[PDB]
């Protein structure tokens, strides 16, 4: 079934992308099922809440004493070679934490990499209802 594996932070990149050492390899990982507002990509600009989603992820992974990587059941890497996973910082899923704060939307739902979809949809509806950030 799904299993959590250890990883080590090298550097946070932005809201949904973090570089980690995973089984001795530096790899960058893209957070499954979420999309945060983009900081720097000229083809969208800096969207509202981009600095804030990036600050949230940075803080959460840099202060964690234990980072874990949990891959889903389909593809492990996307077309850019990034690892696709659920990242947990001290047992808390970062992908859910950003959606619960209204700093990410549930996006890019590619079957069968969707085991936590319902869990994430539940947090997003609670953040919309609370008119948090992206929803305010
Ligand atoms: C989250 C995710 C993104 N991607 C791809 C879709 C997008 O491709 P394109 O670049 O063609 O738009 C891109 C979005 O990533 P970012 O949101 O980091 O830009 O990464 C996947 O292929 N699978 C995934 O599960
Ligand atoms: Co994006």
């Amino acid at each position: 079934k799904l299993h959590k594996e250890p990883a080590t932070l090298i550097k946070a990149i932005d809201g949904d992308t973090v570089k980690l050492m995973y089984k001795g390899q530096p790899m960058t990982f893209r957070l499954l099922l979420v999309d945060t507002p983009e900081t720097k990509h000229p083809k969208k600009g800096v969207e509202k809440y981009g600095p804030e989603a990036s600050a949230f992820t940075k803080k959460m992974v840099e202060n964690a004493k234990k980072i874990e990587v949990e891959f889903d059941k389909g593809q492990r890497t996307d077309k850019y070679g990034r690892g696709l996973a659920y990242i947990y910082a001290d047992g808390k899923m970062v992908n859910e934490a950003l959606v619960r704060q209204g700093l990410a939307k549930v996006a890019y739902v590619y079957k069968p990499n969707n085991t936590h979809e319902q869990h994430l949809r539940k947090s997003e509806a609670q953040a919309k209802k609370e008119k948090l950030n992206i929803w305010s």
